[PDB]
C-alpha cells in the first residue's frame, strides 16, 4: 500500500494551464513561473497565508496537449516588478520561484474521472488557469501522478 498523501491536513493545490511549450521548458530550466494578473494575485494569496505551514502544489498542463507535464511547488510569494519579455506572452508582469517536483507526461485519461465540487464537478483535465483544486481531490490526483509510468 501507500498512504504517503492520505495523511496530509495542510497544504493547497492549483492547476496551471499554459499556453506554452517554450514556458514550460523556461520554468524547468529557471525554477521560476508567471501567470495572469488576476492568477498571480490568487496564488500570491494562496502561499502567503499558508505562511510555510504546507506546500503550494502547481499541477501543470499545457493548453491542447492531452496531460500534464508535471509538478511544482511555489517557493516563493510574487514580485510584481521584473524583466518584461522573458516569456510567451511579452506583457507578463511579474515572477515567483518555484520547485519542480515532478516531469513526467501523464495522460488525460489517467485523471478525467477525477471530478472537482468547486468547479461544478467538471473533470479536473478540464480546468481553467489557476483553477484550485480541493485538498481531497488534490490527494487523489498526487497519487496517481506519482504511481503512473
Amino acid at each position: 500500500e501507500n498512504l504517503y498523501f492520505q495523511h496530509m491536513k495542510h497544504g493547497r493545490v492549483f492547476i496551471i494551464k499554459s499556453y506554452s511549450e517554450d514556458d514550460i521548458h523556461r520554468s524547468i530550466k529557471y525554477n521560476i513561473w508567471c501567470s495572469t494578473e488576476h492568477g498571480n494575485k490568487r496564488l500570491d494569496a494562496a502561499y502567503r497565508s499558508m505562511n510555510g505551514k504546507g506546500p503550494v502544489y502547481l499541477l501543470f498542463s499545457v493548453n491542447g496537449s492531452g496531460h500534464f507535464c508535471g509538478v511544482a511547488e511555489m517557493k516563493s510569494a510574487v514580485d510584481y516588478n521584473t524583466c518584461a519579455g522573458v516569456w510567451s506572452q511579452d506583457k507578463w508582469k511579474g515572477r515567483f520561484d518555484v520547485r519542480w517536483i515532478f516531469v513526467k507526461d501523464v495522460p488525460n485519461s489517467q485523471l478525467r474521472h477525477i471530478r472537482l465540487e468547486n468547479n461544478e464537478n467538471k473533470p479536473v483535465t478540464n480546468s481553467r488557469d489557476t483553477q484550485e483544486v480541493p485538498l481531497e481531490k488534490a490527494k487523489q490526483v498526487l497519487k496517481i501522478i506519482a504511481s503512473y509510468k
